[PDB]
């Protein structure tokens, strides 16, 4: 979904209006910090 999009394109703003609430909001930010610049 454009949440899931949104995580791989690496754009953290996205994921509060894209995703919801609990754990797609985690499992967002946690995609962005394992796998984006600058944490990678």
């Amino acid at each position: 979904d454009a949440c899931e999009q949104a995580a791989i394109q690496c754009v953290e703003s996205a994921c509060e209006s894209l995703c919801t609430e609990g754990e797609d909001r985690t499992g967002c930010y946690m995609y962005i910090y394992s796998n984006c610049p600058p944490y990678v």
